């Protein structure tokens, strides 16, 4: 009946439901809670997160969510809101069509829930895994609901979605190394009359200090809804029990500093910043993605977003190997791609909560990347591609205007058009593996035809050519051969998460471009 389960219906196990179920796999989702978090958590979605959600209709909605926060442009640091103010301070066209997606996880959560619904996924909230097993065939997972009944769900595959703590990680033995936890929060979420205090104020988060209360503030875009993130010191012997309602409401009224707003204090989470990386992301049947592969230190948000693009990763894959069209080994390039990626970014996340923190050394500040650099310009080390000949291999990470369609990075942006209507690249690609060619490669058409026929999985073929065509995808101003690497009679196959797979620089005659792309594409679908 259901082929994959997830278990975790916050971020990356719903990114996942999302990606599964756009291919047409058979989702089963569990998630412990009644429903998705209240907390804002991770609020930006950086440009490629952005362009993933594109291929899954989930950006437009989101970006339309966001405009709300649009205005909360100033950052300061209060005793309280409502008493004194201490200090306040308030991408690019040619490379990406997103811009940064400014937007707490509680909205772009229930916009994935809604999309995963829709493309058929099966979400049981207030659903539970006690335990699982795997054998050859598939995997045993025991789930308590809401009324504490129990059931042996069988899915082909797992996806470990559950979180720093995540169960299925410590189950299956997967250690983890890193700098390990820096510091011990709790958020807490409440209900408030913001505007009463704020009046025209409109803040994106508020560093509140004075003696009954240190920790950062947040109001959402309709000022009902607020979240404050506290430290808590273990070495005084505080921990996350101490954080009763009563002593959030406490805590909370501190932070505002007025009596006369009303709080209704909803939900405390424990929440840590710790660098701390899974040593294998892929066990057998079970496939490790998000804080549970990766706690990342949260000065950039590097967490949330690499966690999309790990669902991103195994989605296509898992739906190419259910369907007998990849080898089971296409799987493992989910851990080959996306560790060492989990690993740098997790990395990152220090170099910046350090550069953040004013503690960073010169060598910290020269190792610190862009966010664009961290998220958009990585070149997997080996995985489902074949590398050209001779061109010396990539860096984990390079400046994103500097990639050119090498195998292993986002096949580039070229804004296109069709019947005069607005296109790019990113457009083709999310749906099944994509042939682009330049205005000389027509026969890479009958290429992409034998290939697909011959290891039976659909290819899509568009020719990239400077002169119309009715419904021909137009390149406009001439760009798509040199931001591919490849001449006008070349061809570059794209995977279904846009990472470029392989490449023929030039033509190749008669049947020589079917032979090769057959083995090329072989290769990256394990066959
Ligand atoms: C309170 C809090 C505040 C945060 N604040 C920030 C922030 O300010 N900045 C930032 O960058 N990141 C923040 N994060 C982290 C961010 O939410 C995650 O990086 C992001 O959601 C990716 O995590 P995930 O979806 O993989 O796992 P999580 O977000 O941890 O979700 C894991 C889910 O798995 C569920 N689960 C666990 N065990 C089971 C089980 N047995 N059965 C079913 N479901 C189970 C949990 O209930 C939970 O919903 C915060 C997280 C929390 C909890
Ligand atoms: C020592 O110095 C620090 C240490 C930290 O450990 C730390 C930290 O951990 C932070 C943090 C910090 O400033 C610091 C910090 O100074 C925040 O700034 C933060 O990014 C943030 C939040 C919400 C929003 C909402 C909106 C709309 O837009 C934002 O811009 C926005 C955010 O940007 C919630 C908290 C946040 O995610 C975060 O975890």
């Amino acid at each position: 009946g259901t082929r994959v389960l997830i278990v975790g219906g916050s971020l990356v196990g719903l990114s996942t439901a999302v990606f599964l179920a756009h291919h047409d796999v058979p989702v089963t989702l569990v998630e412990r809670h009644p429903g998705t978090s209240i907390h804002p958590r991770a609020v930006g979605y950086y440009p490629r997160t952005a362009e993933l959600l594109a291929t899954v209709g989930v950006e437009a909605p989101a970006k339309a969510a966001a405009s709300g926060f649009e205005k909360h442009r100033t950052r300061a640091g209060v005793e309280s809101l409502a008493g004194e103010v201490l200090f306040s301070k308030e991408e690019l066209a040619d490379l990406t069509p997103s811009s940064l997606l400014l937007l707490p996880q509680d909205r772009l959560e229930p916009i994935l829930r809604a999309r995963a619904e829709e493309l058929g996924a099966e979400l049981r909230f207030g659903a539970e895994l006690r335990s699982f097993t795997q054998d050859a065939d598939g995997v045993s997972a025991v789930v308590r609901d809401a009324d504490g009944g129990e059931s042996v769900v069988r899915a082909d595959y797992l996806v470990a979605a559950d979180g720093p703590r995540s169960t299925v990680r410590e189950a299956l033995g997967i250690g983890r190394e890193g700098r390990g936890v820096l510091s011990r929060h709790v958020s807490i979420a409440f209900g408030a009359d913001f505007a009463a205090v704020l009046g025209e104020r409109r803040y994106s988060v508020v560093h509140v200090q004075n003696d009954r209360v240190t920790g950062i503030l947040v109001h959402d875009d309709t000022l009902t809804e607020g979240t404050l993130i506290v430290g808590y010191d273990p070495e005084k012997g505080e921990g996350l029990d101490d954080f009763t309602d009563a002593r959030c409401a406490e805590l909370v009224s501190a932070a505002i500093g007025s009596d006369d707003v009303a709080v209704t204090i909803r939900s405390r989470f424990p929440w840590d910043m710790a660098e701390l990386v899974a040593d294998a992301f892929v066990s057998d049947r079970v496939l490790v993605a998000g804080d549970a592969a990766h706690q990342i230190p949260p000065t950039g948000g590097y967490g949330a977003n690499t966690g999309i693009a790990d669902a991103f990763n195994l989605s296509w894959k898992l739906a190419h190997v259910l369907a007998g069209t990849a080898g089971r080994a296409l799987l493992d390039t989910y851990d080959e791609e996306r560790r060492p990626v989990g690993l740098y970014t997790a990395r990152q996340g220090s170099l910046q909560l350090a550069v953040r923190s004013r503690t960073a050394t010169e060598e910290q500040r020269e190792a610190a990347h862009d966010a664009m650099r961290v998220t958009m310009g990585q070149a997997y080390p080996s995985g489902a591609f074949v590398a050209d000949a001779g061109a010396d291999p990539l860096p984990l990470t390079s400046d994103p205007r500097t990639l050119r369609g090498e195998p292993g990075t986002r096949a580039p942006y070229v804004v296109l058009e069709r019947d005069g209507a607005p296109l790019s690249t990113l457009d083709l690609f999310g749906d099944g593996f994509v042939l682009l060619v330049g205005a000389d490669g027509g026969s890479w058409a009958e290429a992409a035809g034998e290939a697909a026929a011959g290891l039976g999985v659909g290819i899509a073929f568009h020719r990239v050519a400077p002169d119309a065509g009715e419904g021909r995808p137009v390149d406009v101003h001439g760009r798509w051969a040199e931001a591919y690497g490849v001449g006008a009679a070349g061809a570059v196959l794209v995977r279904p998460d846009g990472i470029v797979a392989w490449r023929s620089r030039d033509g190749m005659p008669g049947g020589a471009g079917g032979r090769a792309l057959t083995a090329a594409l072989r290769t990256v679908l394990a066959r």
